Order: C-alpha cells, then sequence, then structure tokens
C-alpha cells in the first residue's frame, strides 16, 4: 500500500521556476527567469537558496510499496 513519511531533511535542488513561486520558508517572490530557488525533490516545497538552511519544518511525502 503506500504511507504518509514524515522526514528530518528535505532534498533541496536548484530548479528553474516557470511562472512566479513564492518561497515557502520567507513568504517573497522567488525572483528571476531562471535557477530562482531550490525545490525540494521529496515534497516539493521552494525556498530561496539563502533560506535553504533556515527551513525548519518536516519534509513529508507519500511513498507507495
Ligand atoms: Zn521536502
Ligand atoms: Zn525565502
Amino acid at each position: 500500500g503506500s504511507r504518509r513519511a514524515s522526514v528530518g531533511s528535505h532534498r533541496f535542488k536548484v530548479y528553474n521556476y516557470k511562472s512566479p513561486t513564492f518561497c515557502e520558508h520567507c513568504g517573497t517572490l522567488l525572483w528571476g527567469l531562471a535557477r530562482q530557488g531550490l525545490k525540494c525533490d521529496a515534497c516539493g516545497m521552494n525556498v530561496h537558496h539563502r533560506c535553504q538552511t533556515k527551513v525548519a519544518n518536516l519534509c513529508e511525502f507519500i511513498v507507495t510499496d
């Protein structure tokens, strides 16, 4: 089946956003045409590069057997 996992760290990777997107740590716009911020590979959370180390929430995602 599947489980709702909740883990201690995100897996952030630089991402190229295609529409105006806001930082899920600080709230403000991820500015630019490209490389505007980091998307978590596991849950999709978007943050600024400069906000990465400040992120304090759990990373939640569905795991399917
Ligand atoms: Zn995450
Ligand atoms: Zn931010």
